């Protein structure tokens, strides 16, 4: 309580976090560590989390969610990459909402989303519940949709900026390629509960 | 005159435009009349060379949507509507219209067959669309009945992204939309 007071002025100040408040920030120690299994909080810990308090279910999109919490990517989530991370996860502007989607999107990291990277993120849904029949062809549709709608110089790309142009005019499109973000009822809880909003 | 748009801004449900912007979609309306009224081939004529939709079903259902009392002509308070959610519609706007076109048989639930005809018209091969709708089922349809509700829909608006992209055809694209602001509201 001293502890958590103490390090929450601290983290409070030096986090680049920027819409947790001084005590919400103590509250989201507090629970860091009691969520907490061994020492640090890795991978597996994380999957648990976002399992459990985000319903997200899917292999991938779960790894890349941790991949862009883990700044640092030393495969532990410290105490300010959980705050860093959740400001944007609950509570961030469009903006810092973008860069991050296209952070998990972009799967390698080179800049681009790649026509590649768009059919696996969007095949991997149907790997963990495959339809009865063989779904490939309808999830090509469905990266040629996204190619029409949001590469503004055909090279079967999307650069940072065709994403974030086109998300701009249609929002709805922040999550193109998969569930990366909380949706709005398990948002609302997780704040209530752990934050005490609303 | 101005007295049209003056009643129709008050009694009119469009929720978009200002009384001076219907104003002008009024005098849009008279300046491309062919007869006395509207009809489904000047409807159509419209889709197909301002908004570049080009294929037959599709056409068909954007004019039963717009003619909302089945009367086969659209009014003038039926285009200010239809125009208002066409153009710069809420998300739930765009859902309710969208679920209308592809609804073929008004029951309230969209079919496997009214989903691929639909789907295949919207997006002019069988074999991708084939798999759209298996894929639309597999990640909407909730009670496993294999039709979507309207609440199978609408939940799925910010769940589905890219299959929202694809029934969304039956909506103008941004260029299209773009110009038909440009040159009859004076709008960007
Ligand atoms: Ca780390
Ligand atoms: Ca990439
Ligand atoms: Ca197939
Ligand atoms: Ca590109
Ligand atoms: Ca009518
Ligand atoms: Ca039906
Ligand atoms: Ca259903």
């Amino acid at each position: 309580s001293k502890k958590n007071q103490k390090l929450a002025e601290e983290l409070y100040k030096t986090s680049c976090q920027k819409h947790f408040t001084k005590t919400e920030v103590e509250s989201l120690i507090i629970c860091y560590k009691n969520l907490l299994e061994g020492l640090k909080m890795d991978r597996n810990l994380f999957r648990d989390i976002l399992h459990q308090k985000f319903n997200m279910t899917e292999d991938l999109l779960m790894d890349r969610v941790f991949r862009a919490f883990d700044k640092d990517s030393d495969s532990y989530i410290s105490l300010t990459e959980w705050v860093e991370g959740l400001s944007v996860f609950l509570r961030g502007t469009l903006d810092e909402k973008m860069e991050y989607t296209f952070t998990v999107f972009d799967l390698n990291g080179d800049g681009y989303i790649s026509r590649e990277e768009m059919f696996q993120m969007l095949k991997t849904c149907l790997v963990k519940q495959p339809t009865e029949e063989d779904p490939d062809e309808g999830i090509k549709d469905l990266v040629e949709i996204a190619l029409k709608k949001m590469d503004h110089d055909h090279d079967s790309r999307l650069s940072k900026k065709d994403f974030k142009d086109a998300v701009l005019i249609e929002p709805l499109l922040l999550e193109a390629f998969g569930k990366c973000l909380p949706d709005e009822k398990s948002s609302e809880i997780f704040e209530y509960h752990v934050l005490g909003v609303k």
